[PDB]
Parts: C-alpha cells; sequence; structure tokens
C-alpha cells in the first residue's frame, strides 16, 4: 500500500491533465493560423506605397 | 471417556464449521469476479480521453 501511495504521488507532482491539454491544443493551432496571417497582413506594408511612384 | 473428552475439545479449539464456510466460499467467489471485473472498469479510464485528441 505505501509503494502505491508513492507511485501515485509521483503521478500527482508530475502527470499531465490531458483533457486540459486538448483544449489548449486547440486554441494553440488556431492562434498559430492566426499569427500566420497577421505576419502576411504585416508583410503586406511595403506594396501599399508603390502606388505613388 | 477422559481421552474422549480430551479430543472433543480439541476439535472445539481447532476444527472448522464447514456449512459456515459453504457460505463464505461462495460469497467470496462472487466478490472476486466481481472484483475483476471493477478492476476491467478502472483499466478503461485511460481510454476515454483518446477520443478528445
Amino acid at each position: 500500500k505505501l509503494q502505491d501511495s508513492l507511485d501515485a504521488g509521483v503521478g500527482n507532482l508530475v502527470d499531465a491533465d490531458l483533457a486540459k491539454e486538448s483544449a489548449k491544443l486547440q486554441s494553440l493551432q488556431t492562434k498559430q493560423q492566426l499569427g500566420v496571417q497577421a505576419l502576411s497582413i504585416a508583410n503586406q506594408s511595403s506594396s501599399s506605397i508603390l502606388s505613388l511612384f
């Protein structure tokens, strides 16, 4: 029983809560796609003034 | 008569009541099958979160 308590305690210290990680994963993948889109938007700034010449 | 009394007394000290043991045996066999089923139920916990990924 003591060995089981020590192993369960190690699990309490280090184990991930995977149900929480699934939500973090979905939101981070959306955030990464939005960041790529935002970088594409920022990349376009130089071409705006080409029309002035 | 004294030898018979001593032998019957040893039987009073150590002999099992087998009619009582038959009931304990049936209930313990049911309890063991239920424990195997409960362990199977506990074994399934990790697979529940596979659906989240």
